[PDB]
């Protein structure tokens, strides 16, 4: 697809059977999702956002689908205001920026 | 041009006669640059990200030159970790997300 930025690039992702809306975010190294429970063991991580730092829960090898593209990878769960699809999964689906 | 997400999408911008480096951020509504001396008037605003809320000095109709293309828009100056080019200016230089 080709997406323009007149509006927030919200997209539909399916994570473990459930459907959620996520924003394609080029400024995010990683993928951060709102609070939830995934199928595994988690480790602690600290991420830095604009307003400061947050502790998140790292899960690995998580399968997620993004607009029909399935991805497998690291997902961070924490107190984020919105689900964010970072570059770790953006690189996987073939996403690039163009002008 | 086409930008890949393997690394942080950093670009060089010229604002106020100064050359800066900034992140092409599709997750950002606006453009927020680190604390700098810029001439003009301004009114405060508040915004938030993953860390929380920050108070920024809002400046409007500012000319920024991003990778060769000139552009007019609002610029927020505050405690941002990195200079950010938000959707407000990414739209102006014709940037799209493709995958
Ligand atoms: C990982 C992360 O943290 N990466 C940041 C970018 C940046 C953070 C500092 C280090 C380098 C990378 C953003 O890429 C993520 C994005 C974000 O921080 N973007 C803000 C900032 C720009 C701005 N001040 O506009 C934003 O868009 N703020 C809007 C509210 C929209 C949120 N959406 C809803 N609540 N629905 C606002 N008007 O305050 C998420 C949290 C939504």
């Amino acid at each position: 697809p080709q997406i323009t930025l007149w509006q927030r690039p919200l997209v539909t992702i399916k994570i473990g059977g459930q459907l959620k809306e996520a924003l394609l975010d080029t400024g995010a190294d990683d993928t951060v999702l709102e609070e939830m429970s995934l199928p595994g063991r988690w480790k602690p991580k600290m991420i830095h956002g604009i307003g400061g730092f947050i502790k998140v829960r790292q899960y690995d090898q998580i399968l997620i689908e993004i607009c029909g593209h399935k991805a497998i990878g690291t997902v961070l769960v924490g107190p984020t205001p919105v689900n964010i699809i970072g570059r770790n999964l953006l690189t996987q689906i073939g996403c690039t920026l163009n002008f």
